[PDB]
């Protein structure tokens, strides 16, 4: 029972679990390209989600080594990497004061079991992508949150394989209530509904209400789920709040993603989606509009609903935005990717 050097320089890493800025990358290579199995299994037992939840070891490492193993190693963005990254910002975002001993641990298991399942077998192309091209995923789901209800039905689906139902010992009364919880929650991922929520998320603010000493007050499940929707979101859109290092790498990979969707687009003779035009993009002129117009407008209602725990997030986004900025088709961008 005692550690290689490779899993004590891991383990060591493992101790900014609970920090923004966890050094996310490079547990994926210290854990041998399981950056999700590892970040849940420390999220569980701090969280102390295996006692409460009768949940045998064994079987939630095998669960989370098959889910893993279901988001695409050939993605550059949208694999187990940008997977446990929401689920570890998720985290952070639980643990902040003015949410102390807010919600139940049933309602951080779907918060947290959501964010691991948000991406699950994920192609690297977009929904509009795979309606036009004529997908089976499409057709299945009748255009509509294509790839979402697939995430969703995957990381359900995988719970029946051998020794993998994590969720085998809760009562039915708790197994609806979880499902319904995180059918809400990766169903709110589809960027689409971006303008929806951050207006609901507004609404929550210039009505918000606190019990004794700072804490939230959510008094009915609309108001408690859609915290925990907009929860999620921010920490799928939390790439541009992360230190520099961290927000550079994403942007990298989401546009070789977006510039490989391109290709084939133009392969196809087709119109070719905004920002994924290779030969006519600037990346630099859309962080700062996607900062500008969908994610500074986010984590600043966000900033308000938790104030003020989130300033240092808020600052480093500032200060990042500022950044690329020293460095049309933005336009579009956002109008086609986060409008209903
Ligand atoms: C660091 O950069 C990003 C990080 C996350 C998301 C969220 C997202 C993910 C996948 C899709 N997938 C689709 N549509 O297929 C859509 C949105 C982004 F969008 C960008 C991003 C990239 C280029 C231009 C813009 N911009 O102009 O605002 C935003
Ligand atoms: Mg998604
Ligand atoms: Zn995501």
């Amino acid at each position: 029972g005692v550690k290689t050097e490779q899993e004590d320089v891991l383990a060591k890493e493992l101790e900014d679990v609970n920090k923004w800025g966890l050094h996310v990358f490079r547990i994926a290579e210290l854990s041998g390209n399981r950056p999700l199995t590892v970040i849940m299994h420390t999220i569980f037992q701090e969280r102390d989600l295996l006692k409460t939840f009768k949940i045998p070891v064994d079987t939630l490492i095998t669960y989370l080594m098959t889910l893993e193993d279901h988001y695409h190693a050939d993605v550059a963005y949208h694999n187990n990497i940008h997977a446990a990254d929401v689920v570890q910002s998720t985290h952070v975002l639980l643990s902040t004061p003015a949410l102390e001993a807010v919600f139940t641990d049933l309602e951080i298991l779907a918060a947290i079991f959501a964010s691991a399942i948000h991406d699950v077998d994920h192609p690297g192309v977009s929904n509009q992508f795979l309606i036009n091209t004529n997908s089976e995923l499409a057709l299945m789901y009748n255009d509509s949150s294509v790839l979402e209800n697939h995430h969703l039905a995957v990381g359900f689906k995988l719970l029946q394989e051998e020794n993998c139902d994590i969720f085998q010992n809760l009562t039915k009364k708790q197994r609806q209530s979880l499902r319904k919880m995180v059918i809400d929650i990766v169903l709110a991922t589809d960027m689409s509904k971006h303008m929806n929520l951050l207006a609901d998320l507004k609404t929550m603010v210039e009505t918000k209400k606190v019990t004794s000493s700072g804490v939230l007050l959510l008094d009915n499940y609309s108001d408690r789920i859609q915290v925990l929707q907009n929860m999620v979101h921010c920490a799928d859109l939390s790439n541009p709040t992360k230190p520099l290092q961290l927000y550079r790498q994403w942007t990298d990979r989401i546009m070789e993603e977006f510039f490989r969707q391109g290709d084939r687009e133009r392969e196809r003779g087709m119109e070719i989606s905004p920002m994924c035009d290779k030969h006519n993009a600037s990346v630099e002129k859309s962080q700062v509009g996607f900062i500008d117009y969908i994610v500074h407008p986010l984590w600043e209602t966000w900033a308000d609903l938790v104030h003020p725990d989130a300033q240092d997030i808020l600052d480093t986004l500032e200060d990042n935005r500022e950044w690329y900025q020293s460095t049309n088709q933005v336009s579009e961008f956002i109008s086609n990717t986060f409008l209903d």
